[PDB]
């Protein structure tokens, strides 16, 4: 068994790099080595699968080496540790891909639920999905949040997500935001006939995530929305991997900016938000789309989606383009992502003329629009909900 | 209680202050443009406050921004998610420095040893000391192990550590290694007064390292080393805090690289590898010198030591520099962190003419000479170790 992982090297006789990558990294100085000692340390000799050269003003370089799977454990830990460790601090070198064998890919969960399972509780396999965000949780209290959930709701968003900085300050606890969330959503859904689901933010010591994930199971929760990049991908998959979790892990990017956004190190989005999330455990995975405030260029984010969806040993994960999206974004968001993704309207759905309401009610309109080839001023003329946020937010 | 936080824009726009006023309130309160002025009272207490702006190739800007203690609750999880969160993908931002209030840092555990008890441990107060790592191991067997701790004890090596690869293996299994390493090393003390301790790799599962850590101390393990942020610093604050793990923590930067060489996003060094380990419980902390092919900025290096071993409310890390470093660069080493680092010679011991003890000699000889102000060249012909290490690697 061997794990290929795939680098760019932004400047620095790349050849030379890659094999010093490859016995150096997997062995360490190799010709220094006793010749008994070199015959049977080949076995964890790694090597140069390829060495190509990438279109900006830097002379890049990409290079894939396959590490021998004995190496290392079977956990994302040691895996990183390995080939991207010491290595991150050598120059500029970002680690692009890994390619797992089948052995390592039996160690890993992938999400419980993924797209199938998801679709499958809200009965909708025929739509991207629409997900909503509180305006604001800090120092509000549980009567506004509860209002802010409702209002959500009622807009026609399939997920509420908290607030990624919603902890546990007692204004609204964990457990109760559980109980009072589902029950507001039993109530709009005896209303509406549409279903909502509620991400509920998972934190604390790392230590007691397991008890609180399992405690938030018991309590029906819908979803759990965790900042694993604050926590570690094992942290997750150890989530994922509990039976006792029966519940879909909402994967946010926060921080993941700090070893994502250099174009010369660190991580590229599609690896880390994309192949590394889903195969740890993310049923969902958020990050930034390629239009609003704060975005990823349209390569990165399709990257992203095509590692969350396509065909592996894992069920696909629910790719979820975010930060500043509006109405007039969908039918864009709808020609790259397909209908396999769920547009993320974040909190900006409360600054609607008409309130969470119309802000929902713009994004499911517009959404169906393009479902339906139907002109959106044409819609935009039936529903004035959409209309007011066109002009609000244009295009 | 609040805590601070310092961050290096890049491009923030033309009016700073806007800009760092926006992330004050938008990563706290927020718009409460429609409670309105009743309860804007009692979420006033909730306001990220901006202390500071300094403006200066691109447009650079320094803010300082205070967050309500209240905000969040006393993790590392949530101080990063909530100063750092979203903030860590708009654009160009970097997160420098944090300073904590003496309420956190309460909640703190710092480190459990630190270099006051690292050098307790070993009896030695008057001298940087040397650290080093195995040859050809990954795939060896434990009679390598022994003997490479055997020759690099007796080389006057303080203490020697796996390598970050070194994971579960058949031949030479975690609680084995600390076993057999602990007795060699008690061997090569009786024999020539000189104390040294093995650092080993704590690897596995999340999930598993408390009772593997547990399990370590029992054995009477020198030190775990930890690949920290392959696991996140709020697992290893876990393990400091734990009494039952009465052993030294070393805090490996292994994919720390993809979160501080930018010069432009993530985090600092100081503040990463510095701080913040320190802050979580790393009794030692490595990061590349600035004089080997893996390097650091000078001004990095240094301010890494500077956080470690800075007067706080916790125990000193005790700073360790490392990539490929050689005994020619001794000198610049004991100028740059003085008595209080630890020089890992890495493989510069083993790739030595007389093996890891000459090696190990030959650093011992030259740091010496650089605390007894004798001339690198008489000590040279007094060590034949130290004069076949410069002729191979460079002189002083």
């Amino acid at each position: 068994s061997e794990l290929l992982a795939t680098y760019l090297l932004t400047e620095p006789d790349t050849e030379k790099k890659a094999e010093q990558i490859a016995t150096g990294l997997t062995v360490g100085s190799w010709t220094d080595l006793p010749l008994v000692k070199q015959e049977q340390m080949q076995k964890h000799k790694g090597r140069v699968i390829k060495v190509e050269e990438r279109a900006a003003s830097e002379k890049q370089a990409v290079i894939t080496i396959a590490y021998p799977e004995i190496n290392f454990s079977q956990d994302i830990p040691a895996l990183l540790t390995t080939v991207f460790g010491k290595l991150s601090l050598d120059g500029k070198i970002k680690l692009i891909d890994l390619h797992f064998s089948e052995a390592f890919k039996r160690a890993l969960p992938g999400p419980k639920f993924g797209v199938y399972g998801i679709r499958k509780l809200l009965g909708e396999f025929e739509r991207p999905l629409l997900m909503s965000i509180f305006k604001g949780v800090i120092g509000r209290d549980l009567s506004d949040i509860k209002e802010q959930l409702r209002q959500q709701a009622l807009g026609g968003v399939d997920l509420i997500k908290d607030d990624e900085i919603f902890f546990e300050t007692g204004l609204a606890p964990f457990e109760t935001r559980i109980a009072e969330g589902k029950q507001i959503l039993k109530e709009t859904y005896e209303q509406t006939g549409h279903k909502t689901l509620y991400a509920v933010n998972l934190t604390g010591r790392t230590a007691d995530l397991k008890d609180k994930a399992r405690r938030a199971a018991e309590l029906g929760a819908d979803a759990l929305l965790f900042n694993v990049f604050a926590y570690g991908l094992d942290v997750m998959q150890g989530l994922a991997e509990d039976p006792e979790i029966p519940v879909p892990i909402m994967a946010h990017p926060a921080v993941s900016g700090a070893f994502t956004s250099s174009p010369f190190y660190g991580f590229s989005h599609a690896l880390l938000l994309g192949k590394l999330n889903r195969y740890c455990g993310a049923d969902f995975s958020l990050f930034p789309s390629p239009y609003g405030s704060v975005a990823l260029p349209r390569a990165d984010a399709l990257a992203i989606h095509e590692e969350c969806v396509r065909e592996d040993a894992f069920n696909q994960t629910f790719a979820v383009p975010s930060a500043g999206i509006h109405p007039g974004m969908v039918p864009l968001l709808m020609r790259d992502f397909g209908i396999d993704h769920i547009i993320n309207a974040g909190g900006g759905v409360h600054g609607h003329p008409n309130g969470a309401q119309g802000g929902g009610r713009a994004f499911r309109a517009i959404i169906d629009a393009v479902l339906e080839a139907q002109p959106i001023d044409e819609k935009a003329e039936q529903c004035k909900d959409l209309k007011l946020a066109l002009d609000k937010w244009g295009k």
